């Protein structure tokens, strides 16, 4: 009831926000037992998708994390992320996702070579 997954609010992104910045921001909720940032295995780009596991109110950290923000959504260096509970495997699901965003950017560079 306890890990959080953060990933970009909008399919394409330009940032080079770095882990630290994100980890901190989430620190404001809970002592962070564990924090992972994820890369596309295929191209190595950062995906800007993190698994943060908290701390009980590990769980309440977690949920507030998901929750504090829908007033405005969650911004971190004025870059907008989504944050959700890592329940039912969505972590790998968000990763997969973004791999395929990149597979698709790659697919359209590929015809750029036409």
């Amino acid at each position: 009831s306890c890990e959080i997954v953060v990933y970009p609010a909008q399919d394409s992104t330009t940032t080079n926000i770095q882990d630290i910045s994100i980890k901190n921001y989430f620190k404001k909720y809970g002592e962070i037992s564990h924090f992972e940032a994820f890369n596309d295995p295929n191209s190595a780009l950062p995906l800007h998708v993190y698994l943060i596991k908290y701390a009980n109110d590990a769980a309440k950290a977690a949920f507030s994390a998901v929750r504090k923000h829908e007033s405005s959504g969650c911004f971190i260096m004025g870059f907008k992320f989504e944050v959700i509970l890592n329940k039912h495997s969505i972590l790998n699901n968000i990763i997969s996702k973004f791999v395929e965003i990149n597979v698709k950017k790659l697919q359209k560079l590929q015809e750029n070579l036409k």
